């Protein structure tokens, strides 16, 4: 058996086709087993709609997940990606910075 805890990055992209629209990314890469639950949260809430959910896997088993939907942010709200994970003894929030 094996187990990697993932790694977590959190950051805002605006596809080049569309400049107007803004999306928030969490990248949870890396881990093992695939197991997972991965949430974006606005003002510490989970965001039922996140559209984009993609899952992949390298040669030696280990797994990639990049979980991203459009957003509008403004100064006042906070977001996060929230992970669970079997190597985790408490669920990790990254927080967004906002110049990210």
């Amino acid at each position: 058996m094996i187990q990697r805890t993932p790694k977590i990055q959190v950051y805002s992209r605006h596809p080049a086709e569309n400049g107007k629209s803004n999306f928030l990314n969490c990248y949870v890469s890396g881990f093992h087993p695939s197991d997972i639950e991965v949430d974006l949260l606005k003002n510490g809430e989970r965001i039922e709609k996140v559209e984009h959910s993609d899952l992949s896997f390298s040669k030696d088993g280990s797994f990639y997940l990049l979980y991203y939907t459009e957003f509008t942010p403004t100064e006042k709200d906070e977001y996060a990606c929230r992970v669970n994970h079997v190597t985790l003894s408490q669920p990790k929030i990254v927080k967004w910075d906002r110049d990210m």
